[PDB]
């Protein structure tokens, strides 16, 4: 089942609350045609350059950041172009990236919430319509709807009473979430 870790700072928050709020701070890095010309809004893979167990990206509006974990692959200019696909196990959200390929891996200085054991696997054949692509490109572009939908489906798979409109606390009571110390 999905496993969620959250700082007790967000006790009382719903998952949807938090994601909407995080997305508001992160904004949109404008990773769009004609608007990616350097490393300021690409993010990066570990080990990379185009494949990794992690992909990480910091906001260009704030120091909000996320890390996607799993077995991940970006097609860049090969077909289907600009598609992230593969296995997505985790999404970790917070503030300020640290580390990298040459540091033992990426991490967040403040990791606020993470979602793991997502069990998502999108084949390259699905192109940008794959769930993995939609989830991560959504986050990059200021739209966490895809992530929210997937989390909601995973929670309801555990029990139909669970939701992204559940508080983190309720999800902990249900055995899916685990509180970590204040942020
Ligand atoms: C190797 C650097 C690099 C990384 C890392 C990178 C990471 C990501 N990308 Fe993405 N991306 C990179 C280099 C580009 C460029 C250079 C362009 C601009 C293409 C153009 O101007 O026609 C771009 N990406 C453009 C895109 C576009 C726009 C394509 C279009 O509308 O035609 C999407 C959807 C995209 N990416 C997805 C992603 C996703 C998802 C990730 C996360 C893995």
């Amino acid at each position: 089942s999905i496993s969620i870790s959250y700082s007790t700072t967000y006790s009382g928050w719903t998952v949807a609350d938090y994601l909407a709020d995080w997305s508001a701070y992160f904004g949109d890095v404008n990773h769009r045609p004609g608007q990616v010309v350097d490393g300021s809004n690409t993010g990066g893979f570990n080990p990379g350059p185009f494949d990794g167990s992690q992909y990480a990206l910091k906001s260009t509006a704030s120091d909000a950041a996320f890390i996607a974990g799993g077995d991940l692959h970006y097609t860049l200019f090969s077909n289907p172009s600009h598609t992230l696909w593969g296995k997505l196990d985790s999404i970790a959200l917070g503030d300020t990236l640290t580390g990298g390929a040459s540091s033992g891996g990426y991490a967040l200085d403040s990791q606020e919430v993470s979602f793991s054991n997502l069990g998502l696997d999108s084949p390259i054949a699905q192109g940008r319509d794959g769930t993995v692509h939609k989830v991560v490109y959504g986050l990059m572009s200021g739209d966490s709807s895809a992530l929210q939908g997937q989390i909601d489906a995973l929670l309801k798979a555990v029990d139909p009473s669970l939701s992204i409109n559940s508080t983190f606390d309720q999800l902990a009571a249900a055995g899916v979430a685990h509180a970590t110390p204040a942020a």
